[PDB]
């Protein structure tokens, strides 16, 4: 993926919307798509940085559709955790998302505890950025803070799971 | 339900706001469109999460249209009230509003005291929700707070209705 | 007079700049279309606009000194608090534009100071958006003031 | 040129990356671009607030370009010395960029850390300027800042360049 990257930012979002739910829907493509740009070197942070650069719905879809399909949110976490540099962009990106999408991030976590648990696993498996996911929420909005925190006061596993260490 | 509302996101926004202004000029499919969502799963906070990240422009205009047309406004928040979390998805939407988009809110909602009025009062009904938009009203910028204060000190029963 | 305003809000950007150009270029439609306003949204939808449009309708009254006198004219006519306000909550770079197309043209610095100055307005309203600015831009703003060491007083009086 | 400025930004972001990208590779047209905005007055300083107005892929593709050719992100950065405040104008940008264009240029400077010691050693050249990026850069987002504390981590070198 050297090229397209640009060209499929720049393609309309309703052609991202659709080529992201066909990529989605079955997992031809999806494998090929993340695994180009996982053994390409660095343009899996491309993706991530085109994808969390991309319009704010357009990111808000492919986390629902990962929710829909637990199976492909594993398969794309288990691109991102081996490729370097590609977890802390993701990271990087959760503060610099917009609030309602982070809220929405933080809400389908919450709802798929399963996806939160792989979520979490993952970030222990990579190198270091568990502080970066750390100081990531501490250093946040406060009624995000708030509201993860009731949100974690729900399951006081997962909130357990947010307490780790 | 999806294809419903996601492409009418999408869809450009002086035609969504064509379809605003024949939803609420007409008050049945007002009312068909807000009764649709409520047995859907979500679908009033997936509307709603969609109004609040459609253009400003659009979200101020249907805010207009609620204050010309007041039923509705009280249909709105009376379907968001029977919604569970809806409420919550509004004022969290408030807060993380542009502060330019508050102040035409807010003054829409001054100008129309009734409108107000029957603003807090669903936000009271529902399991908390009421806390929520108190926490709200701390974390803002100041002009913000320096116009409430101008048009609040005009007609400080509003003001006192707020603490109330 | 709504759909004239929001038409010409969600005209493509391009268009707008187009539209605003000659309206300027032609002193009668800067000055009988403002009118018929007058017989705040309008700066709400220039204030919600692309920056770009906004730059160059500041720009514009800058090219053309005279309709910058009435643009604020039919302004102080009726409004004022609503300008004061929408700078505060302008972007930075427009606002760093606006302050800097007033110091390269004084006249209408002192100008926007004198509308201003009608009425004790300004006097403590336009000193509070001064103070409640980021470091960065104040930096600039000095720096832009020692050029024209003559502009250095006005301020402070 | 104003016209030809504002049709450069007007241009759709697709056309403008075709646009910078063909223009880096001939340099005949690359002086052309900032020969005519120096002999301008000021005129450096609007296509700047330009291109730092543009879509934030436009800004970010352009430094990769001078990225991929070293000679040019040199010569770009040549025309700028030329006149004062254009350096603070991109050091204002920098600060008002968007956190991500601000993590892009940095990344790419750690990735060609020779660009890094050339775009150091302009701004040192600038009156004050050195002073104003050690505001700039301690008045970041936080997580920015931690960030970039990393990057120290995979280049201590830049922080030897950086007490010059």
């Amino acid at each position: 993926m050297k090229k397209e990257l640009y060209e499929f930012y720049f393609m309309p979002p309703l052609k991202q919307i659709e080529f992201l739910e066909e990529l989605v829907n079955n997992p031809e493509k999806f494998k090929e798509f993340f695994k180009r740009l996982k053994e390409e070197p660095g343009a899996m942070e491309l993706f991530l940085r085109n994808l969390y650069l991309m319009h704010p719905m357009v990111q808000i879809y492919f986390l629902e559709l990962l929710v829909e399909n637990p199976e492909l949110f594993k398969l794309f976490f288990e691109y991102l955790e081996e490729c370097p540099g590609a977890m802390e962009q993701f990271l990087l990106n959760l503060y610099l998302l917009h609030p309602m999408v982070q809220i929405e991030f933080l809400k389908l976590l919450v709802e798929n505890p399963e996806l939160f648990r792989l979520f979490f696993e993952y970030l222990k498996r990579c190198p270091g950025a568990l502080e970066l996911f750390k100081e990531i929420i501490e250093l946040l909005d406060p009624i995000i803070q708030k509201y993860l925190k009731k949100l974690l006061e729900e399951n006081p596993e997962l909130k357990a799971l947010v307490k780790e260490v």
